[PDB]
């Protein structure tokens, strides 16, 4: 098997299971690869239909990621080599991950992520479908993915279009790190905790009245959580997104072209602001359109159509976008000084942009 994920079960007063997955590769922040994919699909496929088991768990082990983002060196390699041709490294990679991304959100039994630390792009994959979505003082949360030329995937095209105004679209051109105020205004999280009430939740799982219904042990695991939360020791806070909703909506209206045009000429004292103004514009003049025509696709499509449309896409932005120049500069050169292919907004041909979009399938 691989020793980068691990499976456990937690045995209960009820008789019931509480299933748990442990991310292990504490070195690369637990980053999310094909066959940590594999073995949990694999996992929680049994697990689903297991009677004995009431719930399931995902966790990150050490203190400082629960899981950072998706190990792209090997998608790198594959892609670097075939040079603007689709690849099945790339196919596998993001089907795969994406039926497990799938899998969580449609569990039916409740799936409790312990989004303690940092959660970002495939990470924050992996929660966003959970049923119930755990933060605490240290979760810092995110979608870079704009920084090396991808977009927001991992389910993205449903989650961001369903959030609060324009704060979806935000939060993909800038990679705007959220922390656990930002995550719950948006809906990125469900309950607040503190990291060191980890043991106390498991604990409580441990006498937790599970029964043989899904929704009412949805509804007990949240009353549980709802009980240990007023006990935090160190208080959410205030969510900035939250404040700063009417200003976002603005700089984020109208076309494309608007926008770059507004945010690069945009000045501000507020550091947050500024640092997402510059990450974006830093990134790759691709990822803004198709961050962009993201929104474009409103809430009709299901979770699945979203996903169906993101394996088009990440399978052709791999091969022909800018995710190539973006991780030999961020990951494998490490210089972070990427050339992209087109220099500006509108310098990006409407063909090219086409072209990704259409099914090499």
């Amino acid at each position: 098997a691989t020793q980068n994920v691990v499976f456990q079960t937690l045995a209960t007063a009820s008789g019931k299971l509480v299933g748990v997955v442990t991310l292990n590769v504490e070195k690369a922040l637990n980053a999310l690869d094909l066959d940590m994919v594999r073995a949990m699909t694999v996992q929680l496929n049994l697990w689903k239909k297991d009677p004995l088991i009431a719930c399931v768990v995902l966790d990150g082990s050490g203190e400082k990621a629960f899981c950072a983002g998706g190990d792209v060196r090997a998608l790198y390699h594959a892609s670097v080599a075939a040079k603007g041709q689709v690849t099945e490294v790339a196919k596998v990679f993001f089907e795969e991950e994406y039926r497990l991304d799938y899998l969580l959100h449609t569990y039916g039994k409740p799936v409790l992520v312990w989004g303690d630390g940092i959660v970002m792009g495939g990470g924050l994959g992996l929660m966003a479908g959970a049923s119930h979505k755990v933060v605490t003082e240290t979760s810092r949360i995110a979608m870079p993915e704009v920084t090396i030329g991808l977009y927001p995937d991992v389910g993205g095209s449903y989650f961001l279009n369903r959030m609060p105004g324009k704060m979806g679209l935000f939060l993909g051109l800038t990679a705007y790190h959220m922390n656990a105020a930002d995550a719950c205004y948006v809906g990125l999280a469900d309950h607040y905790l503190n990291r060191d009430d980890k043991e106390l939740m498991f604990d409580a799982m441990a006498t937790l009245d599970w029964s043989d219904s899904p929704a009412l042990n949805h509804q007990r695991l949240d009353t549980m959580i709802n009980e240990l939360s007023n006990q935090v020791d160190i208080p959410k806070g205030d969510s900035v997104l939250a404040e700063s909703q009417e200003m976002i909506d603005r700089l984020m209206a109208g076309s494309l072209t608007d926008i770059v045009t507004r945010m690069s000429t945009l000045s501000t004292d507020e550091a947050w602001l500024s640092k997402a103004c510059a990450t974006m514009l830093a990134g790759s003049p691709i990822s803004w359109h198709l961050a962009y025509i993201q929104t474009q696709l409103g809430t009709k499509l299901s979770l699945a159509q979203c996903f169906k449309w993101e394996l088009t896409v990440s399978v052709n932005v791999c091969a022909k976008g800018d995710f190539c120049e973006g991780v030999r500069a961020l990951l494998i050169d490490k210089d972070k000084q990427p050339k992209w292919q087109f220099a500006d907004v509108q310098s990006v041909p409407n063909s090219v942009i086409e072209d990704i979009l259409t099914s090499p399938w």
